[PDB]
């Protein structure tokens, strides 16, 4: 798919994919945006730990966790409501409310 909605979680390797686009939560631990295969944004988190996964929370909180344990977070939550992540055609990846209101962005966008 290419969002995933708040009180949902990408498992290890889960990722949203929009054509050559790939946000991934990888093995390692990195979260990665790949255009058509080269890396062009990270969380920086590879080995942190394994067998992460990706939660985007109710709160609009996008934080990778292992297990129980936090392993890096875009620090977004706020009031509890309907979020979600989106990989958006102009390789932008961004948290909306249900109000066409971005509260995050990778900032990844091209063309714009």
């Amino acid at each position: 798919s290419d969002r995933l909605n708040s009180g949902h979680q990408l498992d290890t390797g889960g990722s949203l994919a929009e054509g050559g686009y790939l946000f991934i939560i990888q093995n390692d631990c990195n979260l990665v945006l790949y255009d058509n295969n080269r890396a062009v944004w990270a969380s920086g988190t590879n080995g942190k730990a394994s067998g992460c996964v990706l939660k985007m929370q109710n709160d609009g909180n996008l934080v990778i966790y292992s297990g129980s344990r936090a392993i890096w977070a875009s620090n977004t939550n706020r009031q509890n409501g309907n979020y979600y992540l989106i990989l958006q055609r102009d390789r932008n990846v961004v948290i909306y409310d249900n109000s066409n209101n971005a509260i995050w962005a990778t900032h990844t966008n091209v063309g714009n």
